[PDB]
């Protein structure tokens, strides 16, 4: 009674047994799937506790013994004295990581165990948050050579407020109204860029203005820090072939580091975790610049490719997505800034998917998120069955602290 | 009700038709099974039951619910199962039930045409030579010389006891695939087991890489025989590029007509188990699908090479540019031979005015996501960014068991 899941492309048949132990529920029904939303105390916290505190004496071959009924043993008395209790770090590097190998969405997972995990639980306010964040962006970057790494802030605890971000990502771009009723810069920026404006931010009136980061310190108003210059590496975006595209003066930044979701480890939540990675081509090419409702270059790179914009039949949005994605990829390996193309990011998954069949029976899978937004089919995701659940650790959304 | 919002433009609406969903998916609140091909996993009472809420919810749309011819039919339809076990649909009610089977398929990108439907009723037959007559008579009107037009022709109903009809090509139109020494294939892999069942009940093989198939009919009771589709009755379009002058050379063709010739219609509690229905082509479905995936035709490497495309690193994007290519092949060619054709653009946002007109009919559409998104430039088709509900409504197209 696991699904069958079959791989249509070579027909190669797996059955998802991990998904037996999936430690929350979803929004789907037998009546009804909603696979497709984006959006899917003392005696809990001890349960989540003890099944984490279960997995990591897994991992390291000493399962039931000693030390394990031991620490299984002092976190309930922690519980019983504080009402919460405290990871080793060991365990905090460990939680770390599952929470990468948990998320479904993320096409990236094969490397789910290179990941350099900052203790940051020590921090005192939002002055050393943000050296912590500065820390966390320098060692990510790596001049070009990216490096996955995590930082975790103190965690939800009874009597203080929390850390948090309030940038949806360390890196952004500005969005600013217009007079037209429109946006200059990134429209899906707007909303942090005037909580930034109205906390003393002086904006700019580019299209790739860096926004400051907004960080909250317990019980504290956020607090508005810039980013140094030369912290955030940048890339100047052209065409190999198409030599008007530099023309049209746009940029991405090197690190994708996403600072708004919450990381839960055994019943403990860490509402500041921010993590960082790598791109894919596509997130930059086909979503950030082509999407209606971003940057929406797509019409003006194809009437400067003089393809013909009347009708659709021409395929000229197929033929400018395409070329934007080739110059992302030619941009970042000329200025030698570590990204994956879509082919090589989902021929990886695959072999995620069969690492994973083999050491936990299965592998969580958001099919609508792990095929790309641009030839779908032509990659080895499209063709494979995937079954979507929610294990712990996980990253969670949470909500605008505002 | 679940929210369902358009993440491109913002707007929000609300699934009431969802929780009018009876025959329940493959999904739990523990795990979405969303992605899987198959889901559903292949004491008359329960005929009676889906009978009633057939002819209610027919008698509601043409407002004449409550008094009226109403009331009769369903005690008709009471009589006639409490008489023989099963029931005749009026032929009104069989054109309904068909446009609305079609109205609920959750995977179907094209259903802003399902009010425009050519339902030919072939219940009354009783042979595979007359199948073969009532399936040509169908090729030959929805064809049309080119100037395709949906149709479905119903075949009689699976009856309690004695056998059933059944037509075991997966398509009307299908192409041969032949084995080899080495195990590959020349035609379409998709279709090496029908081939070699045509085989052994009696086809020569053919050719190569672009034969069609014999048909094989199964009246009730009897093996199924083969028949040879007349030639002049198989439109094709041969695919040629409008710049690149040797796509030509490369002698690729598709059949003009796909027509889906293995699905069961499901109305009012009865079932049709060979019920051929037809329309017309979405350009990916050609260019993409069944000449570029890998276990089809796997074109996609020979067109680059073509077009002398950096094939040494994936990084040069040589695959999106080749899948390109051959689909604007295919939407050239479909339009020089004037063969009815829809390109992906034109047809999600078709399907988008689809869900807003089914929004204030019925408040909701099911709509399969995986399979509602084009397999190229997806998220530049505006139903990418909109959140879809899937459930199972009744009339439908369901799978069903091959006959053998
Ligand atoms: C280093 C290479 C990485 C790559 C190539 C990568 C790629 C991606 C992509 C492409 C997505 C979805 C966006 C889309 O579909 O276009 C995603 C989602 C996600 N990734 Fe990864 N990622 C990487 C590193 C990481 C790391 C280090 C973490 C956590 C420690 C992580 C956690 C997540 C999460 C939680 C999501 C879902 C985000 C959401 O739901 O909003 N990823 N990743
Ligand atoms: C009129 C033009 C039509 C177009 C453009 C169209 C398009 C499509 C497409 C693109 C798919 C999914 C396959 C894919 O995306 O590669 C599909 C599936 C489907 N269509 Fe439509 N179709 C049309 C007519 C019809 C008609 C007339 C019927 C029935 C009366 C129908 C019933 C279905 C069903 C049942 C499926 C699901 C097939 C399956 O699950 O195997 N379609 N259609
Ligand atoms: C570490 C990392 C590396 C990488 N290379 N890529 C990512 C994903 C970035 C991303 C992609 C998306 F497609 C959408 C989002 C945010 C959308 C979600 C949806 C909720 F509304 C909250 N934020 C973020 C993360
Ligand atoms: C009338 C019509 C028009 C159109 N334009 N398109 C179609 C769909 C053709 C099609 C596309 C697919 F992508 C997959 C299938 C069959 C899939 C499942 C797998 C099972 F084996 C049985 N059917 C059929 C039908
Ligand atoms: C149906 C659907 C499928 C899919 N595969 N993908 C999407 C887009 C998901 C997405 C990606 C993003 F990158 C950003 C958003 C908007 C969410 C944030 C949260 C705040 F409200 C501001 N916008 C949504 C939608
Ligand atoms: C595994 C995956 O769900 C399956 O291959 C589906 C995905 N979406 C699809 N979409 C279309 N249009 N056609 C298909 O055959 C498929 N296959
Ligand atoms: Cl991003
Ligand atoms: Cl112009
Ligand atoms: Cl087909
Ligand atoms: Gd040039
Ligand atoms: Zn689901
Ligand atoms: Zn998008
Ligand atoms: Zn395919």
């Amino acid at each position: 009674k696991f699904p069958r899941v079959k791989n249509w492309e070579v027909g190669s048949i797996t059955y998802d047994t991990l998904s037996a132990q999936a430690q929350q529920d979803g929004p789907c029904t037998p009546r009804r799937c909603l696979g497709s939303l984006v959006f899917p105390a003392p005696e809990q916290l001890l349960s989540q506790a003890r099944d984490f505190i279960n997995q990591y004496y897994s991992s390291i071959k000493r399962s039931g013994s000693q030390a394990h009924e031991q620490r299984l043993q002092e976190v309930e008395a922690e519980v019983a004295a504080t009402g919460t209790y405290q990871l080793r770090e060991s365990e905090l590097v460990f939680g770390a990581k599952q929470a990468w190998r948990n998320a479904p969405r993320c096409v990236g997972r094969i490397q789910w165990g290179k990941l350099q995990v900052f203790d940051a639980r020590d921090c005192r306010s939002a002055q050393e948050m943000f050296t912590y964040i500065c820390n966390h962006i320098k060692y990510a970057t790596n001049r070009g050579n990216l490096r996955s790494a995590i930082t975790v802030f103190p965690q939800r605890c009874p009597g203080r407020g929390d850390f948090r971000i309030w940038n949806s990502q360390l890196v952004r771009y500005a969005g600013y109204r217009q007079q037209d009723g429109s946006v200059r810069g990134d429209p899906a920026n707007v909303e942090i860029t005037e909580l930034c404006i109205q906390h003393g931010w002086t904006p700019g009136n580019g299209r790739f203005d860096v926004l400051p980061l907004l960080l909250q310190a317990p019980d504290e108003p956020p607090e508005l820090f810039l980013l140094p210059p030369e912290l955030v590496l940048e890339v100047p975006l052209e065409h190999p072939t198409l030599e008007w595209f530099a023309a049209l003066g746009l940029r991405w930044y090197a690190l994708p580091a996403v600072s708004n979701m919450l990381l839960e480890i055994g019943g403990l939540e860490f509402p500041a975790a921010p993590f960082s990675g790598w791109y894919m081509s596509t997130e930059i090419g086909t979503r950030n610049l082509c999407d209606p409702h971003r940057y929406n270059i797509l019409e003006d790179v194809a009437v400067c490719m003089d393809l013909d914009t009347r009708t659709t039949s021409s395929l000229w949005k197929d033929k400018a997505a395409v070329e934007i994605n080739v110059a992302v990829l030619h941009s970042y390996q000329l200025a030698k800034v570590t990204i994956v193309d879509h082919h090589a990011a989902t021929a990886s998954f695959m072999k995620h998917l069969e690492n994973e069949q083999k050491a936990r029976g299965g592998c969580p899978a958001d099919w609508a998120w792990i095929v790309p937004p641009i030839s779908g089919s032509l990659t080895p995701v499209f063709h494979q069955e995937m079954v979507n659940y929610f294990l712990s650790p996980a990253f969670r959304y949470q909500p605008d602290p505002w």
